[PDB]
């Protein structure tokens, strides 16, 4: 019992972190096999960030200009290429600590762990969701660029995020491991609009199921609703419309608790319309949307 | 910017986790140098837990009855001893992955990371506080016993907690690494009272400073208070009385923000008396007490 915002164990990712320096800019890199991946803006000075021509900036660089240091050990760079917004530095040594891994592009609303790093050194690990507007509400300071987000399936690390930028609003933007930004963002020092965000409805319902499993049941009521009726309420409260695909992935939690998905929707409808009334659910005074149905099942069954 | 409930990177601790089996009971063990530490209740059956005589139960066990497996590798047990509520199994092989470490007994109100484990395998990492009543509100299932709590100071892991028990209330109890329980608990299947808990005042003030640093400032007011006046409010709202020792450790945050500690106390006084008014602070709709002043400074400066 108990329910926490749990991150994956970060050990497999810690073994991959390196420091990358190009000129006067230092950030983090991810060393997997014989390649180091890092944000391409490592090649920019602060002046370059206003309107960078990355192709021209990279042409002024040679392999020997990319200094890669794995803690104490120096890597020899034998190739460099830019793919979208990431640089791939080929090194002459495969990382002996490379875990089994995949590169995945996650969907908005999915969750992942971030290993925040500075100068190639891990500082902390936290769990977060990719917002529906493709930003993440992380905890990142200058030097955190190159820190990665990931999920783990037994012994396989699926890397899904590389940190690039903090928007003027204090929220964060980054790319998949092929260097494609999540959302409309570009790697430039220009104010950029993140879309209107919404609350991840299926995750709030998953978390209400986690609450019932752990004994927090006060919000359960005598009501039911329909997808159409619930979606009128979701619209009013800026929640994602619930679909049958979301109801389908909530099936295991509905089966475990015996609470039909639309009956849990009626509890969520009442909480949106009435608020919490000064009460808490799983130690929170607001509706939590950073746990997917898969996370709730994993945490409630003890998967390693 | 951004502020998250961040855990320490768990890699150094993952390398120490092993599975310990004695008879039909399996739990987690911590392998440091040539010793494996685990809860002594690994020697009990479910029937034994009602009123165990651990000395007599341990006398029926030999070194060869303790099966220790480090993932895939089997450890040879060459000695066993009970120290308070932990067993120490001497093995013939020093853990090659032993980090620099210390055993510390933390104070109530301090925070630490927990690496939740099952069958010797890490499942997740989360940050929590030791409550003033010496319980922790963790996320633990059957088989999680032996999971540890820790802090990290550069390359040194300070182990402070080993998980032993879930109280009938769903909160958690455990020991330091010398096997002494935190709080009044005993390792027996008997209902046990955890003391009245309080809110960790110095941590709420540290978190209000973290909020101002990150731009959440709506709660700042034109008022000030005294320690005596603030403590009358703390008493009414079940908060720990604030002392000059707490004001002293808040000095770096007061200096960074220019907000005198007693002026922040007046903001906290107004929030206790008026509530949040439907607003949030750092994404929370309640007053958060799981960040110490040291955690806020570490997170706000990027320490690795
Ligand atoms: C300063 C900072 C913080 N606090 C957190 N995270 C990141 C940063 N760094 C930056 O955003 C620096 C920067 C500037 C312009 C474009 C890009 C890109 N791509 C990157
Ligand atoms: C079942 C469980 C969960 N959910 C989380 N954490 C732990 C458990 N295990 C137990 O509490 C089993 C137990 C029983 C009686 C005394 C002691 C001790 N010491 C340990």
């Amino acid at each position: 019992s108990g329910f926490r915002k749990m991150a994956f164990p970060s050990g497999k990712v810690e073994g991959c972190m390196v420091q990358v320096t190009c000129g006067t800019t230092t950030l983090n890199g991810l060393w997997l096999d014989d390649v180091v991946y890092c944000p391409r803006h490592v090649i920019c000075t602060s002046e370059d960030m206003l309107n960078p021509n990355y192709e021209d900036l990279l042409i002024r660089k040679s392999n020997h200009n990319f200094l890669v240091q794995a803690g104490n050990v120096q890597l020899r760079v034998i190739g460099h290429s830019m793919q979208n917004c990431v640089l791939k530095l080929k090194v002459d040594t495969a990382n002996p600590k490379t875990p089994k891994y995949k590169f995945v592009r996650i969907q908005p609303g999915q969750t992942f762990s971030v290993l925040a790093c500075y100068n190639g050194s891990p500082s902390g690990v936290y769990q977060c969701a990719m917002r529906p507007n493709f930003t993440i509400k992380g905890s990142f300071l200058n030097g955190s660029c190159g820190s990665v987000g990931f999920n783990i399936d037994y012994d396989c690390v699926s890397f899904c995020y590389m940190h690039h930028m903090e928007l003027p609003t204090g929220v964060h933007a980054g790319t998949d491991l092929e260097g494609n930004f999540y959302g409309p963002f570009v790697d430039r020092q220009t104010a950029q609009a993140a879309g209107t965000d919404t609350t991840i409805t299926v995750n709030v319902l998953a978390w209400l199921y986690a609450a019932v499993i752990n004994g927090d049941r006060w919000f359960l009521n005598r009501f039911t609703t329909t997808l159409n009726d619930f979606n009128l309420v979701a619209m009013k409260y800026n929640y994602e419309p619930l679909t049958q695909d979301h109801v389908d992935i909530l099936g295991p939690l509905s089966a475990q608790t015996g609470i039909a998905v639309l009956d849990m929707c009626a509890s969520l409808k009442e909480l949106l319309q009435n608020g919490m009334n000064g009460r808490t659910i799983l130690g929170s005074a607001l509706l939590e949307d950073e746990f997917t149905p898969f996370d709730v099942v994993r945490q409630c069954s003890g998967v390693t």
